[PDB]
């Protein structure tokens, strides 16, 4: 199939390790702790990543930051969602970090995770796949509507590009439902709403003070 | 072109007029006051128009309201929009309503304004269409996200037959551009992203009390 899927595919990171702290007892302070140090070393390895989406290097440094800025959040989620799509009301943050009902509770995280668990019930219905899966993740990156772009044309053909590639993928391997690529398109609101209630909920405790966050993931929440 | 476009056109309701109080001075509470007032109007004549959906008045009671619950908003803000297209930096509430930056900023709506702003923006340098613009408001409904459908499978198909209808205007009216129907699904995300920050802003009003709302404007709100 179309050969910017499968370059994407490739360019798939591997996978990374929640690792919490097996000294600590369990609190809400220690789940988001956890969540938020894995979130900035997942960031490090979007930053690598996104430079093999064809042409996105060539865009200026400027650029790449005010896309990465406005999709790190959504991107986050994306994954989180893939992971968690054979497992069933258990969000797989990582192998080694896997949260369901109770621990969201307990993390102050239930109406979030729920918002999150309704993304993993929609393409669980729809099958989505690994190839489906890359595809929306960089087209997420390219469609973040920020407020700050230097070159519109050169964003909105990285759109353009990445979006042709969907519509390929789908009408070559998709042919029984003319409307794939739509549907797949369709899911992108949900993510950018959760991503959306999500950045609010983090600032707010960034502000609190309690839960220590690291520099990059610091960066990019006081981005947005 | 497609019929389903067609009858959307036809079914498009009649401006309404805002009205603004001319006795009373100009202030904060007086912009929002009107802008809700109006608002309250506005979702009257939507949900009298939401009948003329095909399929949707089928849908039980239950999830027609549903989704209208999730989906007011969108239905405003792109109405808003739309009228705002021949206008620079301004938008169009009602043909007696139109706030310039400073009055967004007297009403404490800059921040919000602006983002309905960047979404007139989009729309005029894709050259948004009438025939578009009623079609997207319909996939708006029907794609709303709410989590309390009985009868997915019928909302499903509500969106697949709205979807339908936006590929074919787009196939048969846009043969220059492939991807166009895409591109105007790709802009749900920001009319979504713009909702979600509405809402909570407005209800952030509701709580302080200072702003008089009608019932049908505050069950919509309460819903959210
Ligand atoms: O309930 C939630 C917990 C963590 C997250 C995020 C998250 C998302 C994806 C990850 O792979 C890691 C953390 C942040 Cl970035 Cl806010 Cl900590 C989102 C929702
Ligand atoms: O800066 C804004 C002001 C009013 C609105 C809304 C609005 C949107 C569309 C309308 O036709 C009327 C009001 C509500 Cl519903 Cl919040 Cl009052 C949205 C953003």
């Amino acid at each position: 199939y179309n050969k910017i899927v499968s370059h994407l595919l490739v360019a798939e990171p591997e996978k990374i390790y929640a690792m919490p702290d097996p000294t600590v007892p369990d609190s809400d302070i220690k789940a988001l702790t956890t969540l938020c140090d894995l979130a900035d070393r997942e960031l490090v390895v979007i930053i690598g990543w996104a430079k093999h989406i064809p042409g996105f290097s060539t865009l200026s440094l400027a650029d790449q930051m005010s896309l990465l800025q406005s999709a790190w959040m959504e991107i986050l989620i994306l994954g989180v969602v893939y992971r968690s799509l054979s497992f069933e009301d258990e969000l797989v943050y990582a192998d080694d970090y896997i949260m369901d009902e109770d621990q969201s509770k307990l993390a102050g995280l239930l109406d979030l995770n729920n918002a999150i668990l309704q993304l993993v019930k929609k393409y669980k219905s729809m099958k989505l796949e690994k190839e489906e899966f890359v595809t929306l993740k960089a087209i997420a990156l390219a469609n973040s509507d920020s407020m700050h772009i230097e070159d519109v044309e050169a964003v909105q053909k990285l759109q353009d590009v990445l979006h042709e590639a969907l519509q390929d993928y789908e009408a070559g391997q998709h042919m029984e439902d003319p409307r794939r690529a739509g549907k797949m398109l369709m899911t992108l609101p949900l993510l950018r709403q959760t991503s959306t209630k999500a950045v609010q909920h983090f600032y707010n405790i960034k502000l609190e003070g309690k839960v220590p966050m690291h520099k990059l993931f610091l960066e990019m929440l006081e981005a947005k």
